[PDB]
C-alpha cells in the first residue's frame, strides 16, 4: 500500500517511482498538478513528513516568485492554502507508505520507508549508482 505524488516531468520524481517499482510494487500514483491533496490530507502529510510548511515550497515557479513566497511574511496556513491554490508550489515526491511519508528529495530518500528491500542494483537515469547488486547503498 504505497502512494506517490507524481511529476513525471521531474527527473527525481521519476527515480523515486522506479525505486518504489524495484521494490517489488506497483504504487497508486497521484498527479497532484491536476488532483492535488485536500487541505486536510496536505495538513497530514507534512505532519508525517517531519519537515516544516515552507521546507515543502517550490522555489522557481511563477506563483512562488510572483506571490513573493520567498519573504518571511507568510503564516504556515497561508503558505498551506497558497499550496492548494497552486499545486505547483507543492514540491515532489511525496510518498506514503504503511511505514512513514516522506519528501523523497533527494529521490533515495524513499529506502527509508520502502518495506521490501531493492530486488537488484538501482542506478538513477542520469548513471548515478546507487545501490548494488548485493543491495548495499554506495
Ligand atoms: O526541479 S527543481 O525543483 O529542483
Ligand atoms: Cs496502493
Ligand atoms: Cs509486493
Ligand atoms: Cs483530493
Ligand atoms: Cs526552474
Ligand atoms: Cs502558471
Ligand atoms: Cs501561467
Ligand atoms: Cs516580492
Ligand atoms: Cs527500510
Ligand atoms: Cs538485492
Ligand atoms: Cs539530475
Amino acid at each position: 500500500n504505497i502512494t506517490i505524488y507524481h511529476n513525471p516531468a521531474c527527473g527525481t520524481s521519476r527515480n523515486t517511482l522506479e525505486m518504489i517499482r524495484n521494490s517489488g510494487t506497483e504504487p497508486t500514483i497521484i498527479l497532484y498538478l491536476e488532483n492535488p491533496p485536500s487541505r486536510d490530507e496536505l495538513v497530514k502529510l507534512i505532519a508525517d513528513m517531519g519537515i516544516s510548511v515552507r521546507a515543502l515550497l517550490r522555489k522557481n515557479v511563477e506563483p512562488y516568485e510572483q506571490l513573493g513566497l520567498a519573504e518571511d511574511k507568510f503564516t504556515d496556513d497561508q503558505l498551506i492554502d497558497f499550496m492548494l491554490q497552486h499545486p505547483i508550489l507543492i514540491n515532489r515526491p511525496i510518498v506514503v507508505t504503511p511505514l512513514g511519508t516522506r519528501l523523497c528529495r533527494p529521490s533515495e530518500v524513499v529506502l527509508d520507508i520502502l518495506q521490501d528491500a531493492q530486488k537488484g542494483a538501482f542506478t538513477k537515469e542520469d548513471g548515478e549508482k546507487v545501490v548494488d547488486e548485493a543491495g548495499k547503498r554506495l
